C-alpha cells in the first residue's frame, strides 16, 4: 500500500531552505530519524498549487524562513507536485482527488505508527493547493486541527459538491482568504462562494491595489498577506465582519461585540458560526499591509435648504504621536438637516484624537470664481468611532468660524467632551 | 517540578551494554533525541533491587543482552539505585515508595510530553524493584500494560495494605515467580502470598536444587529462569495450575482445559482469572531448565492380601526419538486391588511412547536373600497420560511374564490397544 506515493514528500531545514535534501518515504522508517523529526511540536505541511515551469515558484522560499523564524523548532513538509501539475488546467483539475488521498495515507501512516495526536497540523493551501488539503482531512482517521486556504480554485470547483472541494466540514477549523474573486458567476480565477468558518475578503476581493510578473499580481496577495501576518506577531491585522461591500464603505458596520472583528492570518481566533461568515478590511500596496479604520458621521444643519452633489471634502487628523493632514474623500447627495456617515483610514499612527480640520475645496479655479456667493452651511458636531480602540469621542467647534463654506478657509474642531 | 529526580536513568545499546553512556533528564528534551528513543517499538524498564556493594549485580549484563537478542530494534531503559540501596534493609525498605513515584513521574512525562501511548511497556523487578514497580503504575494517568515481578521483598511487605505493595490491581497483567519461599509465615525472604494474576511455584518455591555467591543462590533463579525463556523463544516451558503443593506430587492435576496449563516467563497468555492461582512446575539444575511431565497410573491386582511400604520401583521410557532407561520413583502403602498414580519426569526428548518395562528392586544384598519366596502381583495395565500433547495411551502385557516379583526379572509392556 506504499508504492503509489508517486506524489513524494521533503522535509526541509532553517539552515537549507532552497533544496530537497532529506526525504521522507511512507512506510520506510529509517528516514524519519533521519530527517530529525521533533516529535514534540507542531508540523506544517506546504502544499503546492498549479505551475506552468519546472522548478517552483518563488514565495516559498521565502515562506520556508518566514515559518522557521515565527515558530522555531517546527516541522514544515513540502509536498512535491512536479511530474503531475506542468499541464493543462482541466488536466491537473483531476489531480487533485488522488494527491489528497497521498497526503491522507501519508498522515494516518504517520497517526496509527507514531501515534502522532493530529492535533497540530497546519495544512497551507495555494489555489489547486487549497482544494488538495480539502479533500484530505475528510479521508482521514480524525480531523485534523486547521486547514488554512489562500485563494482557491475558481472555475471546475464552483458549483461542485460538498464531498469534492473545500468544504467547511473537512477540518475543525477553516480559514479562506478571497483576493482574486472578480468575475463572472463561474468564470472566476478565484472562489466565489464563501467556504469557510471565517471568510475574509481583502479590499472587496476584487482586485488589489498593485495592478509576466504583472500578470499574476493579485493572486500572490494570498501569500504576501500571510507572510507579513507571520512577521508581523506583535501588531495583528484586524477584519471586521460587514454584511455586504457596499455597506462596509458607508461604515455602518464598525462593531466589534459578540464574535466579530476577528484577525486576519496566522493570529485568529478559534470562533465557529453557524452561517457563512463575510469578513472585510481594506490594505496597503507596500510590505506593511496594516490600515487603521475610522467612522466620522457629520451632522449637516442651515437655512437654505439646497442639495448639492459629488463634492469633494478634505479633510485633517491631529493626535498626540503624529497626525494625518490631507486625507480626501467625497459624498454624494448633501443637503441640509441630514446625517452622513462613512469610512476613512489611514497609514500612520495617531493614537488618540485632539482636533480635526474639514475643507470643501471648489472645482472652479478661474478668477472670476471669487464671486457668485458660494454655498455655505452650518456644522455644529461631529462623531468619531475608532476601530479597534472603541472610543467614541464628540468633536464640537466654538461660537465663532462654525460656517464651513465652498473654496473659503476651513473649520477647525476640538475635543468637545 | 524535575529537580527531585535523584534516581537518574539510562539508555543502553546492543554494542554497549555494561556502562551507561547515554542518560535521559525528565524535562530536559534535547536528551531524548540524543539517545535515540525509537518511538515505534516497546519499551523495557528494569528496576535494579537490593544490592550491599557499590557497582551492579552480575545478572543486568546478560539481562540487557537477552532482550536486545530476543527483541531487536526495542528500548531498555535501566534505573539507577547505588545512592539510596547500599543501607541496611529496614532503611532500604522505605525508599521504595519515592522510587516508585519517581518512575510514575517520568512515565507521566513521556506520555503526556511525546504522546507515548502506555500499551508497550514492561516493568521488570527484582526482590525490590517489583515492589518498586507495583507501587509505580497506580500513580500514573491510566494502566500500564505489563508487570514482570522476579521473586518480591517478603519481609516487611507481607501483612501490608494494597496499595503498599505489589497488587494485583496495580496493572493489566501481572505475573510473579516465588522461587525461594522458605520459611515462617512472615520471616521468609520471598513472599508466601499469592499478589498476581499468574503465581508461578517453580519446584513448590521452597528451595532449587542447586543449593558468598552460594549464599545467594535459589535467590537468582528468578532470572536465571527468565533468561532461558527470552533466549529460548521456539520452546516454551509449561507450567501447570493445581490446587495445593502435595496434590501436584500425585499427579492428579494435569489437566490442560478452561483456562489452565499456560506457559512461564516471557511466552505466557494474557489470561485473567477471578482469584489467586497457583501454578507449579519442575525444573533442572543447568542451563536449559526443561523437563517433560508424565502421569503413570497403575493397576494392581492379585490373590494374597498382604500390605507394604516403601518400596521402591525402576521404570524406563522407550519411544521414537530416544530413550530413558532407569528413572527411580518409590510408592509407600502399595497393596492389592488398588489404583495407583504418580508423577514421572525425564529431561531427554522421547516423541511417542512405544513399550516400558517396570522393574522393582530388591533391598538386601546377601547371598541368603534368593531364598524365603518373594513377593509378587499380576499387574494388568497401566494408564499413561502425556503432559503437553494430550494423548492417553494404554499399556499391557501379553498373557505370559505377567507377574511382578520383588528382586526378578522385569516384566516389558507393550502398546495394547
Amino acid at each position: 500500500d506504499f508504492r503509489d506515493i508517486e506524489s513524494k514528500f521533503a522535509l526541509r531545514t532553517p539552515e537549507d531552505t532552497a533544496e530537497d535534501t532529506c526525504h521522507l518515504i511512507p512506510g520506510v522508517t529509517e528516514s524519519v530519524a533521519n530527517c530529525h523529526f521533533n516529535h514534540s511540536s507542531k508540523t506544517f505541511v506546504v502544499i503546492h498549487g498549479w505551475t506552468v515551469t519546472g522548478m517552483y515558484e518563488s514565495w516559498v522560499p521565502k515562506l520556508v524562513a518566514a515559518l522557521y523564524k515565527r515558530e522555531p523548532d517546527s516541522n514544515v513538509i513540502v509536498v512535491d507536485w512536479l511530474s503531475r501539475a506542468q499541464q493543462h488546467y482541466p488536466v491537473s483539475a483531476g489531480y487533485t482527488k488522488l494527491v489528497g488521498q497521498d497526503v491522507a495515507k501519508f498522515m494516518n501512516w504517520m497517526a496509527d505508527e507514531f501515534n502522532y495526536p493530529l492535533g497540530n497540523v497546519h495544512l497551507l493551501g495555494y489555489s489547486l493547493g487549497a482544494h488538495a488539503a480539502g479533500i484530505a482531512g475528510s479521508l482521514t482517521n480524525k480531523k485534523v486541527n486547521r486547514i488554512t486556504g489562500l485563494d482557491p480554485a475558481g472555475p471546475n470547483f464552483e458549483y461542485a459538491e460538498a464531498p469534492s472541494r473545500l468544504s467547511p466540514d473537512d477540518a475543525d477549523f477553516v480559514d479562506v482568504l478571497h483576493t482574486f474573486t472578480r468575475g463572472s458567476p463561474g468564470r472566476s480565477i478565484g472562489i466565489q462562494k464563501p467556504v469557510g468558518h471565517v471568510d475574509i475578503y481583502p479590499n472587496g476581493g476584487t482586485f488589489q491595489p498593485g495592478c509576466d510578473q504583472l500578470v499574476k499580481c493579485s493572486h500572490e496577495r494570498s501569500v504576501h498577506l500571510f507572510i507579513d501576518s507571520l512577521l508581523n506577531e506583535e501588531n495583528p491585522s484586524k477584519a471586521y465582519r460587514c454584511n455586504s461591500k457596499e455597506a462596509f464603505e458607508k461604515g455602518l458596520c464598525l462593531s466589534c461585540r459578540k464574535n466579530r472583528c476577528n484577525n486576519m492570518g496566522y493570529e485568529i481566533n478559534k470562533v465557529r458560526a453557524k452561517r457563512s461568515s463575510k469578513m472585510y478590511l481594506k490594505t496597503r500596496s507596500q510590505m506593511p499591509y496594516k490600515v487603521f479604520h475610522y467612522q466620522v458621521k457629520i451632522h449637516f444643519s442651515g437655512t437654505e435648504s439646497n442639495t448639492y452633489t459629488n463634492q469633494a471634502f478634505e479633510i485633517s487628523l491631529y493626535g498626540t504621536v503624529a497626525e494625518s493632514e490631507n486625507i480626501p474623500f467625497t459624498l454624494p447627495e448633501v443637503s441640509t438637516n441630514k446625517t452622513y456617515s462613512f469610512l476613512l483610514y489611514t497609514e500612520v499612527d495617531i493614537g488618540e484624537l485632539l482636533m480635526l480640520k474639514l475643507k470643501w475645496i471648489s472645482d472652479s479655479y478661474f478668477s472670476w470664481s471669487n464671486w457668485w456667493s458660494s454655498p455655505g452651511f452650518d456644522i455644529g458636531k461631529i462623531r468619531v468611532k475608532a476601530g479597534e480602540t472603541q472610543k467614541k469621542v464628540i468633536f464640537c467647534s466654538r461660537e465663532k468660524m462654525s460656517y464651513l463654506q465652498k473654496g473659503k478657509s476651513p473649520v477647525i474642531f476640538v475635543k468637545c467632551h
